[PDB]
């Protein structure tokens, strides 16, 4: 005679064998004996009838339309509007919610995340015909055009990171499917290891919640529980007394995706699965209001992941590259993660592998990486669950190890995990309620970013995420955050001129013996700082961890210059659109100058560059991009040097010599600030001087293992960046310091055929860099924190609208 009358989705999960009554009995195969009686009742399904209306309250039924539903908080969500001539909530013209509007005990709004898998951002405006609730949701309330997702753009990572604000590789869930190699086991969607808790890193909003005295319903649903009995325990709960009622809840639906993989993200068929998430949307929103908190709860509509057209026919094998294929495991689909068979493999060799599967054909549909030399804007590496060897796959793809496994499983015309940045993997967001803005659209932000957003709803202190706290204070009616700037941890040093040219024995010449008081006392007030104000049109970075650096001034840029690392932490400068780019002359071509502000003991030294066979050397203030031929000489300083591999310096010359200059002229004008970057242990953290594993030889000099450049102008373009009164524009990139362009199938050709989708692909967020540096950029603007928080947040993602 089985136990869960009364109990029927229990919060306080019991522990068996006394039996369960909640969405993880279904998912362990261990229900009470009458679950199903009790807790999934159907009998009348789901609306009322007016034959129904005033019923003699039945307990066999689904939902009620009785006269004591209302108090029970168990009536079908269409009783005012069946029995007591209630217009639906879609039905009623928006109103703003200026402040909550909910009964008296309630001590904050409740937020109830209504998630939707693979929601495609592009549904919004293609199926609003066709979903007027959502379409009220977002008119009414804030929305975004776009959400993007994480990499890889799958479900699970997908929904743990907005859970809790975490990449993938920091919070352990890196794909749909993982090998851990510590603990020998396998995470796979279908079956129990999943469930697992050392699977699962980070801390989620429900332990957040619970953690700090907030209550919460479920996050994971069961299959078997019909979307619309999840409604209902949702608005039941609503209905409990102040000491028992969660204040956070999810919804789940596993459509569109399921329909979007077996008839592509736009197939006729995807019309039916869009109205019946709306009408489930309806329901929740009508049932709110029949309870009289359509005014008072925050509601989140969001997904985890678009979705593409995928056809088997659009397939690669790795049988047609590799001739050892059986020596290898591929986790195959809309990502490749390669790792050997067996470990006692002596002969597995990671380069050989990558070799081979490298530009062999010439429209190839995936590219190959050890993981490190990913784009570090998908963040996709510290975790030894992600193999060293990865595959990106082009959209619209997949890869698999051989031919057999794509037909022994075409049966599917849609699928996602491709790259974060790809248009359609981009999801959705609209945010409705008192403590959301009104009528408001924002733009394009990451998922990642939710956590912190849910926590200041709920009035909770996040734990330690990769959000940027603040950076979506403008989806806020109330309860923004505040943050403050971090206190810079190192002052400079701001070094005269100490040193005399004979001092320094650095193997470098310059044929530059080429000696006014007018023009002297001019080039003294420039080393002082006198340009500063157009070079350095933000401040001063401020550096956020101990080391010794000195300022160094010129007449076209400024540098913050390490004594440890010996070549500046960043290097800033402007250049007007009416810039003239020249070219360095014959008399500066090998001519590297000694600086008298700094030891020779802090410099490098052009013998080091000389006795290296694979390493040169570039600037960081391009000396093409000079004001004068008397400002030219301070771009060929010792300390405006840095260590690059031949061919980076194509990259980086090209960059230098011809795309500054572009976006000067499209941009009107830009600020430009450049440096190195070292992530030896790819943790997207700034190393310390112990972590760096290549060194000029027979140096100290430490070899970025990227640079990067942050350019800034005025979103009004019609101000010079210069003289800029409003919000900025960014655009941003983190190069990976490569000794080939192997990543480029097309590097043979001239530079302006590959160097500039190189640079899109490495596209990246000023937040990114800080991350990288340990600097924090754009102290000193006349800009709200928030809304410089939210320019550092920014990717230029350079897909078409
Ligand atoms: C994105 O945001 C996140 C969150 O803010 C950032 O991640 C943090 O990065 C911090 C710096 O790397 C990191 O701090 C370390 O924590 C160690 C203790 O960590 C444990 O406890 C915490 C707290 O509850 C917990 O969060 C951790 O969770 C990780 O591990 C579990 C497995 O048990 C996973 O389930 C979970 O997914 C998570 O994994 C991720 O992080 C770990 C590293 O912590 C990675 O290895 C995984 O791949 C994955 O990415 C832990 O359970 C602490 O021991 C470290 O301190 C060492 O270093 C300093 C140096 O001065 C020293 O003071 C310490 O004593 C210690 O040194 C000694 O140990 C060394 C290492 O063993 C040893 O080599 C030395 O010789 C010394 O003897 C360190 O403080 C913090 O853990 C994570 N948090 C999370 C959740 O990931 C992330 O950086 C952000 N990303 C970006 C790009 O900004
Ligand atoms: C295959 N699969 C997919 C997801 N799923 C299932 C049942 N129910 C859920 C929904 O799960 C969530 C929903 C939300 Cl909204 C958030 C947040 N934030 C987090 C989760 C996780 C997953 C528990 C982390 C299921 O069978
Ligand atoms: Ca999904
Ligand atoms: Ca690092
Ligand atoms: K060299
Ligand atoms: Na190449
Ligand atoms: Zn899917």
């Amino acid at each position: 005679s089985g136990s869960c009358k009364g109990r029927c989705f229990e919060l306080q999960e019991v522990g068996p064998p006394d039996c369960r009554c909640d969405n993880l009995c279904k998912s362990y195969s261990s229900c009470c004996h009458d679950f199903d009686e009790l807790c999934l009742k159907t009998a009348r399904g789901w609306e009322c009838t007016k034959d129904r209306c005033g019923e003699v309250r039945n307990e066999e039924n689904a939902c009620h339309c009785s006269e004591d539903c209302l108090s029970r908080g168990d009536c079908c969500t269409n009783y005012q509007v069946v029995c007591k001539g209630e217009s639906h909530w879609v039905d009623d013209d928006c109103e703003e919610i200026k402040v909550p509007e909910c009964p008296a005990g309630f001590v904050r709004p409740p937020l109830i995340i209504f998630s939707v898998d693979g929601f495609r951002a592009s549904y919004m405006k293609k199926g609003s015909k066709v979903m007027p609730n959502i379409e009220k949701l977002r008119s009414c309330g804030t929305h975004a055009p776009y959400m993007r997702p994480v990499y890889p753009t799958k479900t699970f990572p997908n929904l743990y990171t907005l859970a809790t604000g975490l990449y993938p590789e920091s919070h352990g869930i890196v794909g749909n499917s993982m090998y851990d190699p510590v603990f020998d086991a396998s995470f796979h969607l279908r079956g129990r290891e999943k469930f697992n808790h050392r699977w699962w890193g980070g801390q989620p909003l429900w332990i957040t919640a619970t953690k700090q005295g907030v209550r919460a319903g479920t996050f994971f649903w069961s299959v078997s529980i019909p979307h619309e009995r999840r409604i209902l325990t949702i608005l039941q709960w609503l209905s409990l007394p102040d000491n028992e009622r969660p204040s956070v809840y999810a919804f789940y639906s596993e459509q569109p995706d399921f329909s979007g993989h077996k008839y592509g993200p736009f197939g006729p068929e995807m019309t039916n699965p869009l109205r019946e998430i709306d009408k489930t949307v309806g329901q929740l929103m009508d049932g709110l209001k029949q309870l009289r908190l359509h005014r008072c709860v925050n509601v989140i509509f969001v997904g985890d992941h678009g979705m593409e057209d995928v056809t088997c026919d659009r397939t690669e094998f790795l049988s047609n590259y590799l001739t050892n294929v059986d020596d290898i495991t591929l986790v195959p689909g809309t990502l490749g993660r390669i790792r050997a068979k067996s470990i006692n493999n002596s002969k597995y060799d990671p380069k050989t592998i990558i070799a081979a599967l490298t530009c062999k054909k010439p429209d190839q549909h995936f590219k190959p990486y050890m993981k490190q030399h990913l784009p570090k804007r998908l963040h996709y590496a510290n975790n030894r669950r992600i193999e060293d060897i990865h595959l990106l796959v082009d959209r619209r793809w997949h890869v698999a190890r051989k031919p057999l496994d794509v037909y022994k499983k075409c049966f599917f015309q849609g699928d996602h995990g491709f790259d974060n940045k790809v248009n359609s993997m981009q999801t959705v967001f609209v945010g409705y309620g008192p403590t959301f803005k009104y009528r408001t659209k924002v733009p394009p932000f990451e998922n990642i970013e939710l956590y912190n957003v849910m926590c200041d709803l709920l009035g909770l202190k996040p734990a330690p995420n990769n959000g940027t706290h603040g950076s979506l204070n403008h989806l806020l009616r109330t309860n923004t955050f505040r943050p403050t700037m971090p206190d810079e941890v190192s002052r400079p040093n701001y070094p005269g001129i100490m040193y005399l040219q004979s001092e320094f024995d650095l193997g470098c010449t310059c044929d530059d013996k080429v000696e006014n008081k007018l023009e002297e006392l001019n080039k003294r007030l420039h080393t002082k700082g006198s340009t500063k104000e157009r070079h350095l049109l933000y401040g001063r970075p401020a550096v956020l961890y101990r080391t010794s650096y000195d300022i160094l001034y010129h007449t076209d840029f400024e540098s913050g210059y390490s004594e440890i690392f010996l070549m500046p932490l960043w290097t800033s400068y402007t250049i007007s659109k009416q810039a003239e780019v020249s070219s360095i002359p014959e008399h500066l071509t090998n001519c590297v100058r000694p600086d008298v502000r700094v030891s020779p003991g802090f410099s490098q030294n052009c013998l080091a560059y000389k006795n290296d066979k694979q390493m040169s050397y570039g600037f960081l203030f391009p000396p093409y991009l000079s004001s004068s031929p008397e400002a030219k000489y301070d771009a060929f300083l010792v300390t405006n040097m840095v260590p690059m591999y031949p061919a980076f310096k194509r990259v980086w010359a090209y960059f230098q010599r011809v795309l500054v200059k572009k976006y000067a002229s499209e941009r009107n004008g830009v600020n430009v600030i450049s440096g190195p970057i070292f992530d030896y242990n790819y943790d997207g953290l700034r190393d310390t001087e112990d972590e760096i594993k290549q060194y000029v030889e027979g140096s100290s000099i430490p070899v970025p293992t990227h640079y990067y450049s942050i350019i800034t102008s005025c979103l009004d373009f019609t101000q010079p960046a210069d003289k800029c009164d409003g919000p900025l524009s960014v655009s941003s990139f983190i190069l990976p310091h490569r000794p080939d362009n192997d990543e480029s199938c097309n590097s043979s050709e001239d530079e302006s055929k590959w160097v500039e989708e190189l640079m899109k692909m490495h596209t990246a967020r000023v937040r990114d860099i800080e991350h990288l540096t340990g600097l924090d950029f754009y102290r000193k603007t006349s800009r709200s924190y928030s809304e410089i928080l939210t320019l550092k947040t920014y990717l230029h993602t350079y897909e078409s609208e």
